[PDB]
Formats: structure tokens, sequence, C-alpha cells
């Protein structure tokens, strides 16, 4: 079995990080170490929540409880997603740090989140710093859609050429793959959610219809492909492989969402297409 | 259907909400898991790091789903191991909001307090908790042998006393009882048993026993809890509810014992857990 220390946010009802992840990675056969940064009623997009933010400290203090019990070398990969301050970005990275002592062939996967190309920047004051000098450097994945490609490379990105020149850049900092997993407006067709998959020696382009959700968008996309994508990367996929399952599963929850008028990522009722999708999409390689 | 799930969460393997929370949803029923904790790993290990969240933090969360007109969702409230009778009074608060919200929520309380072989494992105060406060509160109840004679302050010796003594804790209480674990008062000594007991019928059912040595794995009444509340909730014949539960807890504790593994490998077992390939039979009484 493949293990995953996921270190992200946790909401009673509904889905969002840890919330979102969880169940989908363990459906797909992987395990999952849930370390919940916060617990929360609800997502805070409902413009209220009540819970809980976890001491930065109490991170690192679990950490080093499953090295005592022998089991931290068991970790494959650490997955972060939204980070709510530095302080608490500051003991993620000592967590990857720690991880990667007891098992050096673990990865560290990083969702940069700071928010969507559509509406703007969302993370509290220091984290896009964070994420630029301090979690990018430590990274041996990275996932950011358009807005946070273009924040941690500091350029305007208005292509997809132009996006896989930026990807190989961001590379040369610290991560060997990069997900664009929002093209936005740097994609080939307005019509069309696109995503891009970038190595060293390639590069895979991905397109699957647009999902009309109109006023209120439902949380979790990004944290469900971020997860997905680290799933197959390690169960052995092939990367072209990874990227159209990943593509295919995440839309199939979206339409189970639309279709059912929630508001809430169906997580749950989509599992049986999570793990075998009935949509295909096909990756080309540029 | 949606259970609202308080119970205690571990990073590492599987205790409490992280043994129930994947098994239920691989069910297809909803689970809002509200951690009681969060350790590093479950407190058999002998040492563990992490912390109990405030007492006051879990009827708080209730109120946030209240706030977003969510609480009336809740079909269920499932609790288990409790750390304190201050932690049980507030789960028991949530209880009684979320029961306001919807008339028709059940609340199914497993009173842990330890194993009929190892012993009690709690404080006194949170003995007299399940005896006095949550018994009353509760639709259904998952005691073994040793909580069982606890609720009720009787030796229960045999099956047909265990039925009695299991209806005579519904008259304080709850319309279900699953006495989880026999132990002695089972018909077999070579046997794992159950019973399943209502004001009409019980049934009652075996399986092999799992010989894991010193080292018992945690979680098997928290995944046995779990199951039943989600079987009910799905309208399975009480007979039918009881013999899947058997056979999906069997099938993960098989999956555990043949990877040499300590942790309940709910995840490995996954497939079993839906639909197990070991079919056990409940005999009505
Ligand atoms: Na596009
Ligand atoms: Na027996």
């Amino acid at each position: 079995m493949k293990n995953i220390l996921s270190i992200q946010s946790h909401v009673v009802f509904g889905h969002a990080g840890n919330s979102a992840a969880e169940f989908p990675m363990r459906r797909m056969g992987v395990n999952v170490w849930p370390l919940n940064t916060v617990q929360f009623s609800n997502h805070t997009q409902y413009g209220h929540w009540t819970g809980c933010v976890m001491p930065a400290s109490h991170l690192t203090d679990i950490v080093q409880g499953i090295a005592d019990i022998d089991r931290l070398k068991d970790c494959d990969a650490v997955l972060s997603g939204y980070i709510g301050s530095p302080e608490q970005g500051s003991h993620i990275l000592a967590a990857v740090a720690q991880v990667k002592q007891a098992n050096p062939d673990a990865w560290y996967f990083c969702d940069p989140v700071m928010g969507h190309p559509e509406k703007g920047c969302i993370v509290a004051p220091g984290v896009a710093e964070f994420f630029c000098n301090e979690a990018l450097p430590a990274s041996d994945m990275i996932a950011p859609n358009l807005l946070e490609l273009e924040q941690l490379s500091g350029e305007r990105v208005e292509n997809v050429e132009q996006a896989v020149q930026v990807a190989r850049s961001l590379c040369a900092r610290g991560p060997k793959v990069v997900l664009v997993k929002h093209l936005s407006r740097a994609g080939y067709h307005a019509d069309c959610f696109e995503m891009l998959l970038v190595t060293a020696d390639d590069a895979w382009h991905i397109c699957r219809p647009l999902v009309d959700f109109g006023k209120r968008q439902p949380v979790g996309v990004g944290d469900l492909t971020s997860g997905l994508l680290l799933v197959n990367l390690l169960k052995g996929e092939p990367l072209d492989k990874a990227l159209e399952h990943v593509t295919a599963a995440v839309y199939e929850v979206m339409l189970k969402t639309q279709e059912m008028g929630e508001y809430e990522l169906q997580v749950v009722a989509a599992q049986e297409t999570i793990v075998t999708p009935i949509c295909q999409f096909t990756a080309v390689r540029l």
C-alpha cells in the first residue's frame, strides 16, 4: 500500500481540503493519514463557520508522534493545499523535511493555493511569499492554476507555449512535475476547461467541457484534482494516463454535483465514477 | 442518508472516526466527522502525540451546521469512546439539538468502557455518564458483555439472560440493542458471537475467532457499531443487517491478519466491506 500524509483543512459538514480529497484517495486504494490543520463546521465560502485552527506546533507534534511508533518511514508522499498563514506553512515544510529523513524516496506535492483566476487572490498576508520562496524550492510536484503560475514566476502567461516554458522555469527552482491545473485565458479555447502536465522531457495538454455552476461554484475541485493526480503517480500510472484519469474523474464528480442540485462537491455519491469514469478525455503530447 | 459521527481521530491508523468514516462512506452514506481529538495514533501503542478538542468545540461545530440550515439533514448521531463526562454531556447536547432540527433522527450509542477480557479502561464518571445520561437519550446501543452488565448492574451468564437484560435496558431508552461481543455469555467458547435485540425479536450469530496474538487491533467495536447504523439507516431487515455487519467486519479482520498488520485494514478490505465473500447466518430465537 502507498501512504499519503495529507496536511489540509477539515470541514465537519461538506467537502473541502482533506474533507474533499481523503475519501476519493482512499477509494482509489491508497492510504491517507489526514493531518487536519483546522476543524470547521463548513467551508468558508458559506460566509460564516464555527470551529478552530489547530496551533501550528500541533502539526509537527503529530509528525513526531508517527515517528515515535517508527511508522513515518512508511510515508510515500506529503500533500498540502490551502495554507492559512506563513507559520502554518513553515510547520508543513518541517513535516516534509522530517518525512524525507525517515523516507528519502518520499515526494512533496504542493498545491500552491492563492485564488481563482476569475475571482482573484484569497490568501492571507505572507502566504504568497511563503509559496514562492519556501514551498516551491522544497516541492517535487506543484499544481498551480494560471493565477498561481503567474504569481510564482512573476511573469504574464498568455498561451500554452509560454505556460510550458514558465512551468520549466519553476522546475529549475525545485519540482520535477508541474500541473497547470487551470489554464484559464491562457488555454486554446474559451469554451473548454484546460490543463497542462509538464516534465523536463515532455508536456501533455488536456481539454474537457466547462460546467456552468453560475453564481455558486462548489469548493474543492482543485483539492480533488491535486489529490487524484498524486494517487495516480504513486500508483505508477504513466503521466498521460494519470492526467486523463484525473480529468475525467473530477469532471464526473462535478456533473453528479450539478445533477443533484447540490452546492457541496458530491465525492461520496460519485464514488463509482471516481475509480471508473464513464467520460473519457485524451491528452495530447505537445 | 447523513451521519454526524462524534468520535476520536487518529492521523496514522484507524480508531474511532478513523475506523468508521471510510467504511460508512464506502457503503454510500454521508459521514460528518466531528473529531473529538486529533492524535498521532491510537493510545494502545502506549504513547501518542496530539490533543483533545475542548468539549465546547463540539457544540460550537453543531451550531455552525445549524447556522447553514443543514442540521435538519442529519439522520443519525453516532458516538463511541468518550474521554470524560464533560465531552459526553456536549455529545448529548449535540444529539438534543439534532433531534430538534430533525425529529426523525436517531442516536446510536456504543457505550465503550472496556473489553470483556482486558477489563474496564474508562473513568467511573464515564460509566455513570453512560448509565444515567447516554442510555435514556439513546435509540440504539451496542454494549459488549462487560458494558451490558455495567448498564444493568446484573451478571449475564447466557444468551437467554442477555436477551432479557437487553430488553430491560430498552425500557430505559433504546429500541435496539446489539450485544456486540457475547464473550463467556455465548453458546460456544470457540465462536465469536453477537446478539441483536428488539421488543418483538432477537437474532444470534457466530463467526470464527481471529487470533492476533498479544496485540489485538483497535476499532473492531467502532467498525461494528458504524456498519450496523448504516444497515439500519438504509432500511435493511434486522437479520440481514446483522449478517452483513458480521461478515464485513470479519473480512476486514481477515485482511488485517493476512497482511500481518496491527492496524485494522479498512482501506485494503474495502471491496469486501460492501460485498463480503464470507457468509454467516443469523438465527431468530
Ligand atoms: Na480554455
Ligand atoms: Na462464544
